[PDB]
């Protein structure tokens, strides 16, 4: 394993926004994307600000193989945003959980994005040292499971649990809690879903959930 430290929490570097609720629209996509770029819009200006997961519902669309609603890509949501040469603000271009016209707007802008990197499939120490070393990685899991909806406390470890993903969310630590090794990881299902918001889910048990699939990081 890479010598890197043996527990990380964004959320103690002020590095991460508060928990998103998408409602009926499968815009976690969209979320994980913007939870990656808050970080890193944190470390760059020194300003926590959350992003407009709408915007990109609305507009990383079909040029993008998006779908709004009914799911898209966290890089591709990335690519967007570097073509775009901006996103705006959540205040300003505020989450409605529907699929609405594009209404970027650059007097709004409150972040850029110059690219993005894909972690090697699958492999967990490459995503520790990502989440050490450069900030919270947007992931897919497999959040199919009944009892991940269930999910209350500890670490999440579910036997059925497969690599095929479904679920953009995104890893903002990792650590050991009584014995078990975790990603820290929120999800966008509101304050309600698991621990405010966030779901400890195994790590280093053969790629559970397919958390370390497809992750990707921006960068401002």
């Amino acid at each position: 394993n890479r010598i890197l430290p043996d527990s990380v929490d964004w959320r103690e570097k002020g590095c991460v926004t508060e928990v998103k609720y998408q409602g009926s629209c499968g815009a976690c996509w969209a979320f994980s994307a913007v939870g990656a770029l808050e970080a890193q819009l944190k470390l760059k200006t020194g300003k926590l600000v959350s992003l407009s997961a709408q915007n990109l519902v609305d507009c990383s669309t079909e040029k993008y193989g998006n779908k709004g609603c009914n799911g898209g890509f966290m890089t591709t949501a990335f690519q967007y945003i570097i073509d775009n040469k901006g996103i705006d603000s959540d205040a300003s271009y505020p989450y409605k959980a529907m699929d609405q016209k594009c209404q970027y707007d650059s007097k709004y802008r409150a972040a850029t994005c110059s690219k993005y990197t894909e972690l090697p499939y699958g492999r967990e120490d490459v995503l520790k040292e990502a989440v050490a070393n450069k900030g919270p990685v947007s992931v897919g899991v497999d959040a199919r499971h009944p009892s991940f909806f269930l999910y209350r406390s500890g670490v999440y470890y579910e036997p059925s649990c497969t690599q095929n993903v479904n679920h953009g969310v995104l890893v903002v630590g990792y650590g050991d809690l009584n014995g078990k090794e975790y990603w820290l990881v929120k999800n966008s299902w509101g304050h309600n879903f698991g621990e405010e918001g966030y779901i400890r889910m195994a790590r280093n048990k053969g790629n559970h959930c397919g958390i370390a699939s497809f992750p990707s990081y921006p960068e401002i």
